[PDB]
């Protein structure tokens, strides 16, 4: 029945996201601050901060029970999103990232690769995961028949898969040390035998994992940072450009053989896409809750307060308006993914709606409160250039909204099974 | 606990909603359709209909059980209403307005008030009921002070209420015949004695009821319609300029005495206010259908189906996502107003969002499927032109956007007990 | 060097649109306002109108002066058609419309033409003309690889050619009396000898003219009027749903030969995007104009002037900044497609984006100054409705901005000789 | 007459501007670079840049004919702040903000003050002006009946005028070596009496000259810089925090008189407005620019050319078609200001508009290409990210549109003199 009240555990889940917030992901941010923004030392500095996270449990909570894990919902990942990013967002993301990295295990591991789980159970140190999909020449036609395809390759040779490729942008990937990290979803081509004539180029999709003992093992070169990117805000977040070279692995090492690689990609990415609109709501939030700050405690010199002008207002009942439009899709989403009604298609195009709404609701957002505060907004001892420059990643990011997201609502539609209202109406 | 999915008697609710729309409203229209499109003789002609919607007890349905009816929450009124608008916007409204009609004595009967309700239960004629409010000159600034206040005025003349004014707008007012409606609840400023230097006007305002009888009791001309008023969308919906003139009422048709009235009046508006959002779901759930339905069957005479041009389907995908967002606020303020959590100022906050956000959705979505369908939405033979002239009205109908619900956001932004996220947070 | 003086000349040629408008167009309105929107006979009421506007030079002002007509410059028709729209959309379309139909003669136009333009540089009553080339299944995908190409075909049989086809949209092509209008370029497709395999579909395009005196002659069942088309705007323009059958006429009739016609045809259709944009203008103009007129005489009950509130300023403000911006750009395009400094392409991109940015802008500015006015706008006694009704089809029509006026762009910007700013700085 | 063609002293000026962009603005950004992104160090590291653009005339250019100067139109002005800030958006600025600081005495000097203007005529050295007006508590409400007005005063005492107050964002205000600079134009109000019961706040208002040889004869402590304030973008640009106490200068400094001084500043703020138009259009081109050459260069590893996806290029042309009408409006306005047609009044709104609309066009420009570049725009690498935090100035700066031009636009609007296309067409 149509309920908007949070459940007694919600709720835990939400004081609980509090907490971590001011306790961990605040104390990250005046540490990181202690280096340039362009200086990779930012990532680096958080390791304590991610630790304490790890003992608090929180990635035994990003693997499914039936792996062994705590796992929880995805709309109680949505809460706890929501708030870090109202309060820390590049410092969460690092956690969240992992998350991101063990959710092609949570979706297609069988029992073979309990071992590598292993590590991210164990409820201490600091191990990192990724999903090691974007490239650095685009990914967005990796699918196209016509096109190149993935850049990254993998080849069976004799017993062991062989991997080439460099990646970009892959949150965690290069790991603590920037010598790879303990565990990688390496999205890649199966080129062990070549593409038919006019074959789909998704039947080479594979996933395979590749472990810090993988590339220790492989020897020296096997692993190199070809570039740090700095990026206007995540001045904390780690996906530098890297290559693999002729990195081997054993068979067990395969996620999914080839031709059952997208499909996991997307459903992980599927699940994230609600979780960005949780950093959405989390954004405008944040900034909603700064221009009402400095209203009330700011009139701008005016015989009156700022909040009574009608142009000062309307532009921040506006962003009032859009939070909690975006809130409520977000958790319709999350609610659908993993209790219907519809079908997975239908369930999906909410999580699509979500990411595409609130991101792009965040940075409109972002943009009004600098026009309501006004000139001060241009100040960097004020929150809010900071939290446009967060936002505008999000419509780009964990797929673009132009490249990708969009594309897949296309195909969604034009399924002959394609039912409009059936993930509200049942 | 966050769940989406309907209850049996939400379920139940939306079976019987798409009844009535195919049923009785889409009648309605091919009946009214043979009238000319500015004549009253529209709405007139809708009374059968209506008639028999009585007979299935849709006016027993808008009287909560604490008075003897059978109605129900806000949010499967939500249900109903975002039903009825993605089938016949104007049918549905006569009766939705009775429903507001009503919706004062709902909130603020006393036992004397009983009998007024009575026809109302009986489950047969049709009866019809109008919540008076609006005024020829305008009423966003009826409160203000140091304006002229509200055009229409009550006077106490030893035990009997006399009513002066003009009134336009007030959908169902003038009845079938146009001579009075059965219940009118008129909201009015007391002018027995002046209001004193700079006191507050809110102070001055009641809502007295009016029946069809006390008019008739009055005499010749105590009623009297000045103008009907054409429309491009709900064409078969009467809210003429009317006159009242010295209408005098036994002291037992005073529902809120002065002082009282504002507060029960903004209250309906309150309630109103979910369910324009869900009249605005519904154009949109319309227009998507109309517009996908065409695509489906229509590829433009091109090489491909239509759905695969990244600018046509980026129009239908975007219209879906802002509905989905749509209904999900809906359905929050819905749940909200009735079940919290926090204040009356946090709860209404969210049903004013609700307004504000669906009505102008509801336009955009209009605006763009008659660009994504083409010059062929120019055509009347399609329901694209009259979907938009039947948005158009909602944002500036029940309390316009600009000088009304905005107005009330900043108002509450504005009190140091405003607390942002209570409502969904606690 | 950079000027927005009108020339002595262009003076005129805006009090002459003034007087035109004034004089003409606005009672052309009172007059057809007593037939039936729906009805073509609200058209025919309009001939006194066109053919005072016949008698004041309209007509061979839309004949360049190399044909021997007394033709003007497209800033002096962004002039005319910016003013008759802020007075009178419908009936100056009519008008317009054979200016369109004649602009293909303009341009292709050679010596055996000239009988043709005879009946127009006459100055004599009223001879309409209509450039005749949508189709009821759509037009935007007729030069496509792969698709049914035009549905109107004409085949070489002998020394004549036989014309078959239905048509739609194409203002003024059925004439007063409904038995076709004096002059149509009816745009086809050769179907004298099969496309080839692979064969650019554009090859085979024409445009071929067709006279009341062709219709005449090849007797009963040539022209006949299918259906009439009934538009939200634009009520007294007569575009109906015809079809010619076995039209035969001799080979001076044709104007544009197979593979010439495409290029022709958008030609026109450059011209008339500029026109577009001035349509818009003038609809903002007037949007703006009623917006502001309400404003200065109605309070709505403030205590304050309506211009004092912020929100109602903003929105008007809003408005008129985007009108000034839309003719800025409108004149621009249209200096720019007859003077430079861009080749052809840098020109027509001009003319596209005034049509785009005007025809957009004028729908946003209707539904802002409707919200602006608040309810009393859904008063079809008051002009905003009409406004909203007829610039909702300036996107839609004339090569709608989504399937070709933004196609067209694509293909601009990707040709290696597009120089981005060389319509300005050379 | 109607011309968009640049005559040969307009071609002549836009040469010059390619040329001074790429000669001096394109090394000053070399060399600020090698400083941290927040030190004061970048500013100060651009002074022998700014030599040199005065050693190239820049700043004679600021000065009008009447005071020995060489400034043009406005017009030119325009189309050299555009190419300027296509290329080099900071050091641009501090040139452009010494030409803010002289338009006062442009606008209002008398015999007394040519002694002031001699540093700036010279061809030599870098003479810094600035324009201090903006204050730390904010400015919007500086002339508002019942508000405290102007923090910073002015009171004459015996022959001197002695100035106190704190004043912030004014650039250049604290010249190279942050004790002052050459020549700043301080609005204040005159204390020297009090503001009467319900007198006009703008009654008080003065413009009075400070140089640095004021400062120095002043003494210590008569100007500090108080904080340097960090900004995300015009990262070489100094407008601090800074106090002027107890600054006494004779009475040939003062410039504009009590009641008289708001309204120059107001009269240079409509001619920066103008201004501000250019630099709108100026990053739109450059961003326009950049993602066209991402596009030509770059397919994202598709099979067609980037600009061959339909989201893409629907993008693109977006940004186009807004930066050309923000062009167009830009020069009607320049044009305008200076030829009419209309009151002061009349043009001064069009200076307003070109301000409002470029302004808030330039940001949407900025994330539009964002999000059609992708991920790859968030690599500090490219110029996206340094685009978009350029253009959130410009609605922001110069006289905020929420607070102040909108305001100004409604006060116009206002007048019973209000003649709305007297501009155009008076
Ligand atoms: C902070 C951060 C964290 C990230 N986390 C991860 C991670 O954990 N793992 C990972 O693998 N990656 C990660 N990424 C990368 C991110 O997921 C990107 O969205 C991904 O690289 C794809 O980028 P894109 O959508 O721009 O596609 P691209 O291929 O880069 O396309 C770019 C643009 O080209 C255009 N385009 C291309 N093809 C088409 C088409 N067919 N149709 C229409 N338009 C098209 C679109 O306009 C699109 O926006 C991260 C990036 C950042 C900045
Ligand atoms: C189909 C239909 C059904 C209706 N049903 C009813 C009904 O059942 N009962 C009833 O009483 N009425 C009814 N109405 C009227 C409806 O409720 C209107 O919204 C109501 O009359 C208020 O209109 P408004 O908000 O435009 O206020 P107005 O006072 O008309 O204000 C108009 C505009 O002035 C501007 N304005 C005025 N004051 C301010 C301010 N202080 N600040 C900023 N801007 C301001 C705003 O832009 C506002 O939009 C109906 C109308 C229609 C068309
Ligand atoms: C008042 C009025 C006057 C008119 N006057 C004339 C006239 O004088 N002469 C005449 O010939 N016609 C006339 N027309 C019709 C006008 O020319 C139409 O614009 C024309 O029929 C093309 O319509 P369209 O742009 O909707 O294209 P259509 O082919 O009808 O398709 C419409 C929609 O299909 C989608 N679509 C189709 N293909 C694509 C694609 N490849 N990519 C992306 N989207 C696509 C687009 O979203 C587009 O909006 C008139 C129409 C009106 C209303
Ligand atoms: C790079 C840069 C260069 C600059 N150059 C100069 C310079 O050379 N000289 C100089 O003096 N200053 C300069 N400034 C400051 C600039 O001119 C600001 O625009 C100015 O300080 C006014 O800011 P504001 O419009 O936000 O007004 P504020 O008073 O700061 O108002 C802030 C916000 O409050 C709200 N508000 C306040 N009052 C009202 C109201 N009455 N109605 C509605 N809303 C209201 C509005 O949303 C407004 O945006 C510069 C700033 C920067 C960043
Ligand atoms: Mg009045
Ligand atoms: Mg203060």
């Amino acid at each position: 029945a149509i309920d908007f009240h949070l459940s007694a555990s919600q709720k835990g889940t939400y004081q609980a996201a509090r907490s971590l917030a001011r306790n961990l992901l605040m104390p990250a941010r005046q540490t990181y601050l202690q280096h340039p923004p362009n200086s990779p030392l930012r990532f680096q500095s958080t390791q304590p901060t991610y630790a304490a996270a790890v003992s608090a449990g929180i990635l035994k909570g990003q693997i499914s029970p039936a792996h062994g894990g705590t796992g929880g919902t995805l709309i109680e990942s949505a809460i706890l999103v929501e708030e870090c990013y109202s309060v820390e967002p590049s410092a969460a993301l690092t956690i969240f990232a992992t998350g991101l990295g063990l959710t092609p295990i949570n979706l297609a591991a069988g029992p073979q690769h309990a071992e590598f789980l292993a590590p991210f159970l164990s409820g201490e140190g600091s191990p990192l995961a990724s999903l090691v999909f974007s490239e650095p020449g685009g990914v967005a036609n990796a699918l196209e028949k016509g096109a190149p395809g993935f850049q990254t390759t993998a080849r069976l040779e004799g017993d062991e898969w062989v991997i080439n490729g460099e990646k970009m942008w892959a949150t965690n990937c290069a790991g603590w040390d920037f010598k790879g990290c303990d565990l990688a979803c390496v999205v890649c081509r199966d080129a062990t035998t070549p593409l038919e004539e006019g074959q789909d180029p998704e039947n080479k999709v594979m996933i395979i994992l590749v472990t810090r003992a993988d590339l220790d093992r492989n020897g020296e070169g096997s692993f190199e940072v070809l570039r740090h990117v700095a990026t206007p805000g995540h001045t904390s977040v780690s996906g530098p450009h890297v290559r693999y070279t002729n990195v081997r692995v054993p068979t067990k090492n395969v996620l999914c053989p080839a031709g059952q690689g997208a499909k996991v990609a997307f459903g992980a990415f599927d699940g994230s896409a609600v979780l960005v609109g949780a950093m959405g709501v989390g954004l405008m939030r944040a900034a909603f809750d700064a221009a009402l700050k400095f209203a009330k405690e700011d009139n701008r010199g005016g015989a009156v307060p700022l909040l009574e002008r009608q142009a000062f207002a309307d532009l921040l009942s506006g962003v009032k308006i859009q939070t909690e439009a975006a809130r409520a899709l977000t958790w319709k989403a999350a609610h659908a993914m993993e209790n219907g009604p519809g079908d997975y298609d239908a369930r999906r195009e909410l999580a699509l709606a979500a990411k595409v709404f609130c991101s792009e609701a965040a940075v409109k957002a972002c943009t009004d409160v600098i026009n309501a505060v006004g000139i001060s907004a241009y100040d960097l001892q004020r929150p809010f250039s900071d939290l446009l420059n967060t936002a505008v990643v999000l419509p780009i990011f964990d797929g673009g909204n132009v490249g990708i997201r969009r594309r897949h609502l296309q195909q969604l539609m034009l399924k002959p099974t394609y039912d409009a209202w059936s993930s509200t109406y049942g």
